[PDB]
């Protein structure tokens, strides 16, 4: 266990390694292992750390890490690890790392992702993915003056797991419904995952084909837990398994006119390193993991949540779903910050109000300020998810609110869409924190503002009332109403809940 | 403690028991390799029960080994030691008082129309893309080419997925309607079933709430068994509620759809393995699992099932595991379906015709022999399309003998009741009926009651030995004999030989 104590450097702060943890970023000076090889935390995971004092780290391999007594402390049973002196801010040090180990391909996904708002069927339909509700919903979107954008259709519209046709009981005309969803100027995309029912036709013929992951003791195809049971999986070190995969989804968009696929659950945290037989011999259950998401390389209308590497690449990343409550809301900024940095640059901040259907399951009277808030931290992101239906939750005045917030974000989105060449080309984050772009300036804890782009501070109410702080770092800055202010200097401003604060430098 | 009890053999006396499978192999020859009731059931039904030609039995509440090593019949239990019985000095003797202490008859059998009528197994035909469309098409040419109506059995894949009780809808329309249609042409129709459950299935999930899965020990977690057709999670059958259930999933499909009965497949204690489960019953063995997958069936008058522990004398349709296509297997259809009476699973249907096992599917005399031997025995299951396979011929032929079973059932329907009532199988060894006549290891005739001796053709040509024992003898033809004496005969491909005792 190749041992590496890294002592900080002067005021020197940590970023790096598990997506999930950006909340808790950058790192305090007490923080428990965390292995690389076993847990991706039901998000994504890089061997990076990037320091504030312009220090990085990089591995080929996962690894562990941890912090005591301010010192960051890694093992790597694989190689010994250094930090590199590549310039003396996060910025530069994250650019360094970003160009020599994780470059950017120089393309995107679709610029659809950014103009438009994604629609996750999951909150409202759950489990019972039909064509009618499904036009309800699209309906109601429009109805409600909602824009229209990718309407994401979650788990359980396939007949079963490995079969990539729908359920006829439930979709009657699956074919019109995707022209009808179409003319209605929306996208479609279909939640998949590598596991397969076990017991399935499809199983079988892929058991036959070697195309399954394979237990290492038993030479049999590997049952995984998952969170939805126990599956037999598709070996996505396997090319052909990968290959034949590939051809099953492109039959699917011809067959039914889907135009992507959301690529969910190739967690390692389900997996036991070492138990596989994998294809590729020199693989982990990490690389298995990065295939899974390589897969969307293939498709320009993607979305993923597990992931291992494929920085710089055209792959939208998906913050996990979270809870519908406040701690949650205060973590979407902090999490995607740490998403641009380590390389995932594209960005949907998670689900609005929550990922968990069982939350707004069984309710009458909601929370509705938190909905809104949530709603205006995604606006002025690289994307913007819902799930809920704000028109059934909320009261009319404030699903308005929130369809004006989804309109904002589809005015600002001619320069999210420029600022994302800039993140494939140069390796520049979309959404930037203040540390990133304003270094050494007292902005190094700061998770409760960030930049987009090097143009627009946006400080949006993250807790109940309607007060907030608000740290200007030196320039010129116009907020969204119109009155100019200039830093450094922390101001105090009147936040009513149809207001999201953001400021846009003037010189 | 393993309670060894090495069983000498008395005066020329031979053994039958444990594994119905094994029936071919009965009696026991002087070497047989080690039998584990707890973990085999080598795809059929299996019996705590050994009975002797000289009137000897054995009987286990428990599972237990037992092999022949140097003539012995060695038996090893580890929750009992294990004697043999005097029951009087025949095999039949012996049989009458195990049956009737240990495994007696319950007064009642399944449904008439088994024994009237042949089966149509779909699995050869259509197997894994069970459909609407062809399952019209086969239950018309079955009418077209002159066969009787009977129960039709669709196989494996009808349902959505493992668990699931509906059709799948791209393949069945209008599947109500289908069963009224095949009501209206005369047939019944009868649903495969297992206690697998897909793995990731919404039922799965349901079930799993409701502690209505097999639960494995160490982690009291869905147990997830490695079958024929891959890795399920699987209904506890020692959960009542579990089985309350999922008797009232059965029945709602058979309203819904209007299915008269089910194919129960697959309580193999073969995938278990003891002790690493968490039954809810706590005295349960997997054999208990495996009783209770079966038991389930009485729920049900149209009922068949394969994998069973015990439950002798029940009015359960019993079948034989799905066999080869060859003459080789042809040969123990017999003796495996002797053992079946033997151990108190009276009422018996035949595996299939032709062989179960799709990928075999022509030696045209193998299917029409084959036929010959179920013709005369309680049922006749048919899953190879005759009118397919066979010229228009041997299909009328094999169709004559579809309705001389049809013929025969006034007696068959008799001998269930004698069977569901003093526990004599209706099917019976040549050494049941005639003991110590040197009939011990017939295995290529039989009786049917204690009326006709039957000697269909086991192998290719047209000859075939016939032991006949004392008594007055007509054969089909007419023409009568007398013996105890061993007689040649003709036998063209359109004569099943069958002797009626008229004295």
């Amino acid at each position: 266990v190749f041992t590496t104590v890294v002592s900080p450097l002067k005021n020197e702060r940590w970023w790096g390694g598990v997506v999930a943890l950006g909340h808790q970023m950058p790192f305090g000076q007490q923080l428990a292992l965390q292995d690389l090889a076993r847990n991706n935390r039901n998000n994504q995971l890089v061997p990076c750390m990037i320091s504030s004092a312009g220090r990085y780290i990089w591995a080929e391999n996962p690894f562990r890490f941890e912090m005591k007594n301010g010192d960051l402390i890694v093992y790597s049973d694989s190689e010994k690890l250094e930090p590199v002196s590549a310039g003396t801010t996060l910025k530069e040090a994250q650019l360094a790392v970003a160009k020599k180990h994780f470059p950017s391909s120089g393309q995107i996904p679709k610029e659809e992702f950014f103009s438009l708002p994604q629609y996750n069927t999951w909150i409202e339909l759950m489990y019972d993915q039909n064509q009618r509700d499904i036009m309800q919903y699209a309906h109601k979107v429009v109805e409600n003056g909602f824009p229209q954008g990718v309407f994401m259709i979650d788990d359980n519209w396939q007949r079963y797991y490995g079969n990539f046709d729908f359920k006829p009981e439930k979709f009657p005309d699956p074919k019109g419904m995707t022209d009808e969803l179409h003319r209605m100027g929306f996208k479609v995309m279909l939640w998949i995952a590598p596991y397969v029912s076990a017991d399935s036709p499809e199983f079988r013929i892929l058991e036959k084909k070697g195309y399954l992951l394979k237990k290492k003791d038993t030479g049999q195809p590997a049952i995984i837990h998952w969170w939805n049971g126990f599956s037999a999986c598709y070996d996505t070190t396997n090319p052909e398994a990968m290959e034949y995969l590939k051809q099953q989804l492109r039959a699917n968009q011809e067959k039914y006119g889907i135009d992507g696929f959301k690529f969910d659950g190739a967690d390692i945290s389900y997996m036991t390193p070492g138990e596989y037989d994998f294809y590729d011999k020199d693989a982990t259950p990490n690389t298995f993991m990065e295939k899974w998401a390589a897969l969307g390389l293939s498709f320009p209308y993607n979305e993923l949540r597990a992931c291992w590497k494929l920085g710089g690449q055209a792959l939208v990343q998906r913050l996990g779903d979270k809870d519908y409550s406040w701690n949650a809301t205060r973590m979407l900024i902090p999490d995607m910050l740490a998403a641009g940095l380590l390389g995932y640059y594209y960005t949907c901040p998670d689900m609005i109000g929550g990922g968990q259907y069982s939350a707004f399951l069984n309710v009458k009277e909601f929370d509705e300020e938190l909905i809104v808030r949530s709603c205006q931290v995604h606006a002025l992101m690289p994307m913007m998810q819902f799930s809920v239906a704000p028109w059934r939750i909320l009261s009319k005045e404030n699903a308005d609110i929130c369809a004006h917030y989804a309109h904002l974000h589809q005015k600002m989105s001619g320069y999210i869409l420029e600022l994302a060449k800039r993140a494939a080309e140069t390796g520049e984050p979309i959404v930037r924190s203040m540390e990133y772009e304003y270094p050494h300036q007292g902005f190094t804890d700061c998770k409760d503002q960030y930049m987009l782009g090097d143009k627009y501070l946006v400080a949006p109410m993250v807790t109940p009332g309607v007060k907030r702080t608000v740290k200007l770092p030196k320039g010129k800055w116009k907020d969204e109403r119109g009155q100019i202010f200039k830093g450094p200097k922390v101001i105090d401003t009147d936040v009513p809940l149809n207001r999201l604060p953001y400021y846009e430098k003037i010189k």
